[PDB]
């Protein structure tokens, strides 16, 4: 659809205000803040609009992709709130995120109800995410009573998707099933973050404790996804199981327990490993859409390493996940090529994501590290956009939109990854 088609766009454009708001922070610019909060008001409208555009026709997973932006737009809202200081800007921040969290809840309950799964689960997504902007919004305004709201309403989130993993499940819908655990790892990142907002390590125990439970459901769905031969399926659920050990390694930062770091090292090592295993046998099959994503699950396993490092405090770990991001970033590179070469602009695009996310890592591994590593993130940031803004050119020329903005979303990862490496700079 023409309504998916646009909002994937729009959580392209609102990835990069992400971005912005991030410079904002680094280079210390209120007026960057300022204008990154205005362009993420407007971001927040157009996908709001999409959204009311896509219900009203009944397209419900192009609704909750709409969603999914505009909660995007207000964790933007609240990064800008933290770069300008202004407690006003936080408070706004929180009152979008509970309008987008209840939008969201709803169009979960009537997408489940029509039986469309994974709309509801892309549904929960967005109010995962959703969470998240309070979380961050209640550190920007520092007021632990909006990160206890954040802290029932990250439960919540987690409740209903472990219920539809569940529901998912019986039926033998497996891409639902791991799609609607990237929704609970994504809820216990709010979580951990509103752990840290409140300074309540019991909160911080509590987010450990389901952050290891979605990563053994996920690694459930990843072995019966993989016996029969459903590799996408267990590509999704290993992106699942690395978002769920980002929530463990925050959460052993929100709890200062360094024994939960080393756990969520060695869980980050494991998904690494099967999601590079996967991406192997899908390549020697030619599956590359399902060899994309697993790499997608590889690129976010050392995210999860990089930060466990911080929890850590290992300099000598951070130098590991920073070699191992360069590796999942050039194995990424080889799956766009192997796809552009075919033609297969969706592979293409989904690896130049892979290859952006790495370049995240890279940058988060370079802080935790400690300068000429950072730089040399920074220009891995350039050249990954590059490869993905010629990936987004060659897939317009072949007609292929949503190959297109796929590779937006890319282009405005890398500028995240950027950013990051900028604020070790």
């Amino acid at each position: 659809h023409m309504l998916i088609y646009q909002a994937i766009k729009l959580i392209a454009q609102a990835i990069k205000v992400i971005a912005e708001a991030i410079k904002a922070i680094a280079e210390g610019d209120k007026e960057r803040a300022k204008e990154a909060a205005e362009k993420a008001r407007e971001l927040y409208e157009k996908a709001l609009e999409l959204y009311k555009e896509a219900k009203k026709e009944g397209d419900l997973i192009a609704a909750a992709i709409a969603l999914i932006a505009a909660a995007i737009a207000v964790i933007a809202l609240a990064i800008a709130a933290i770069a300008a200081g202004d407690k006003e800007l936080a408070k706004e921040a929180a009152e979008l995120a509970k309008e987008i969290y209840k939008l969201a809840e709803k169009l979960y309950k009537e997408a489940k109800k029509k039986g469309d799964l994974i709309a509801a689960a892309i549904a929960l997504i967005a109010a995962a995410i959703a969470v998240i902007a309070l979380a961050i919004a209640a550190i920007a305004a520092g007021d632990k009573e909006l990160a206890k709201e954040a802290a029932k309403l990250a439960k919540e989130v987690y409740k209903e998707a472990e219920e539809l993993y569940r529901e998912a499940r019986k039926k033998g819908d497996l891409i639902a099933a791991a799609i609607a655990l990237i929704a609970a790892a994504i809820a216990v990142i709010a979580l951990a973050i509103a752990a840290i907002a409140a300074g309540d390590k019991e909160l911080a125990k509590k987010a450990a404790e389901l952050a290891e439970k979605v990563y053994k459901e996920a690694l459930k769905v990843y072995k019966e996804a993989r016996k029969k031969g459903d590799l996408i399926a267990a590509a999704i659920a290993l992106i699942a199981a690395a978002i769920a050990v980002i929530a463990l390694a925050i959460a052993a930062i929100a709890a200062g327990d360094k024994e939960l770091a080393k756990k969520a090292a060695e869980l980050a090592k494991k998904v690494l490993e099967l999601a590079r295993e996967i991406a192997k046998e899908a390549r020697k099959k030619g599956d590359l859409i399902a060899a994309a994503i697993a790499l997608i699950a590889a690129a976010i396993a050392v995210i999860a390493l990089a930060i466990a490092a911080i929890a850590a405090g290992d300099k000598e770990e951070a130098k590991e996940a920073y070699e191992l991001a360069k590796e999942v970033y050039k194995e990424a590179l080889e799956i766009a090529k192997e796809a552009r070469k075919k033609g297969d602009y969706i592979a293409a695009a989904i690896a130049a994501i892979a290859a952006a996310i790495a370049v995240i890592a890279a940058a988060i591994a370079a802080i935790a590290a400690g300068k000429e590593e950072a730089k040399e993130a920074y220009k891995l940031a350039k050249e990954a956009k590059e490869k993905a803004k010629e990936i987004a050119k060659e897939a317009k020329k072949a007609g292929d939109k949503i190959a297109a903005a796929i590779a937006e979303i890319a282009q405005a990862i890398a500028e995240i990854a950027q950013a990051i490496a900028e604020i070790a700079l």
